[PDB]
Parts: C-alpha cells; sequence; structure tokens
C-alpha cells in the first residue's frame, strides 16, 4: 500500500501528465496512460 507506482512514466513519486512518451527508442514504441506509471505491452496507449 505506498498509492504511487513507480518506473517510465513517473517523475519523483508523481505520473507524468497524460499522453507522454515511454522512452522513445527502435526497441519498443509505447505511451503513457494519464494516472499510472506503468508501462504495458500494447503497440497503442492514450
Amino acid at each position: 500500500a505506498m498509492d504511487c507506482t513507480t518506473g517510465p512514466c513517473c517523475r519523483q513519486c508523481k505520473l507524468k501528465p497524460a499522453g507522454t512518451t515511454c522512452w522513445r527508442t527502435s526497441v519498443s514504441s509505447h505511451y503513457c496512460t494519464g494516472r499510472s506509471c506503468e508501462c504495458p505491452s500494447y503497440p497503442g496507449n492514450g
């Protein structure tokens, strides 16, 4: 019970604005959700 997602789509225990990039690169193009800091394995998001 931390109530603070970690990893990409975050910033010091604070999720990034909805519609952010999840580490742009040629390894796996992804996006952020809006109310979380998780980077699913989907081709499209947000």
